[PDB]
C-alpha cells in the first residue's frame, strides 16, 4: 500500500495514505559493564549536531543476523568481543519509522584489535553509569536511545 | 549546509554532503505508576504494522515547551492529569533524525476527562511492568523506546 518518495542508503521515504513512513535498516546496541565502568562511544552525528553519549551500535548487514552484527559492532567500534546475551528489542519512533533495534548483553570482554592511534572518529568512553546519569542531568552530555538504555538498564539489573 | 528532498508534515527529508537526515519535532513521554501498574498505552503504527507497547507520548506542538506538552499528552491519550517532573531526554535515532525526546514521571493522578465509549484509537494498557516485560521475553508484544525506557525506569528506580 506504500508510494516511495525517496530510496537511499540507509532508508527509504514513503507515503501511505496520510502516513509518512521512513523505513530504515535494523540495528543492534551492546551493553558492556567491566569494573563498573560502561562502555560508551561517542561521534559526531551530523543529524543532530552533536556526538551523544551512545552504546556499540549499528546497523545489521546483508546476512547477519542481530547477534552476528552485535559482535561485530562491538568489535568494530571498540576492538573487543565477548560472550553476548539478547536482552530485548524495541522501535526507535513507530510513530514514523520501523526502525527496531535488537540489544545485546556483553560478558567477558577481551582485546582482540588494538585501537589504531589516537583514533577518535568512534571514541571509546568507559564511564560509570552513575556518572553519565549526573553528567546528563547536569547538562553537559546528551543521550541517545541506546545509551539511556544501558543506563538504565544497568541501574535495573547490573548493580 | 542541507538540502531539502521533502517537507512534510512531521518531518522534513534532506541530505548534509553523504548524510540522509531526518528533521522530526521533538516529542514527550509519560511514565506513570498506579498499585504497581505502569501506565501504556498502544495504537495501530501504520510504520510498523503493529501496535507496540509505548507510554503516553507526542510530538511538541508550537508554543508548547515539554512539560506542557507531557500535561497534553497524559490528558489526550489517557483522560488523566497528575503532577509531572521531568527526568530525562533522549535522541531516539542519532543516527539520521534528530527527533529528541523528553520523559517525565507523572504522580498522583487524577481522571479530569472520561474515556468516551469504548473508544480504541488510543488503547489504554494498564500493566504491571514486570508482566510487560515477560511477555516481551515471550514474544507476545513489541516496544517502542518509550515503553522500553518505562519499564527500564521503573526497575531501576520505582521498585
Amino acid at each position: 500500500e506504500r508510494t516511495y518518495l525517496y530510496r537511499g542508503r540507509i532508508l527509504n521515504l514513503a507515503l501511505e495514505g496520510r502516513y509518512e513512513i521512513v523505513e530504515h535498516k535494523p540495528a543492534v546496541a551492546v551493553i558492556a559493564l567491566r569494573e563498573g565502568r560502561m562502555l560508551f562511544v561517542r561521534q559526531m552525528r551530523p543529524a543532530v549536531g552533536l556526538a551523544p553519549l551512545e552504546i556499540p551500535a549499528g546497523l545489521i548487514e546483508p546476512g547477519e543476523d542481530p547477534l552476528e552484527a552485535a559482535r561485530r559492532e562491538l568489535a568494530e567500534e571498540t576492538g573487543l568481543s565477548g560472550d553476548l546475551t539478547y536482552l530485548f528489542s524495541y522501535f526507535v519512533s513507530p510513530g514514523f519509522t520501523d526502525e527496531k533495534t535488537h540489544v545485546f548483553l556483553a560478558e567477558n570482554l577481551k582485546e582482540v584489535e588494538a585501537h589504531p592511534d589516537e583514533d577518535e572518529a568512534i571514541e571509546v568512553v568507559w564511564m560509570r553509569p552513575e556518572e553519565a546519569l549526573e553528567r546528563h542531568q547536569r547538562g553537559e552530555v546528551e543521550f541517545s536511545a541506546t545509551g539511556l538504555v544501558g543506563v538504565l538498564y544497568y541501574h535495573a539489573f547490573l548493580r
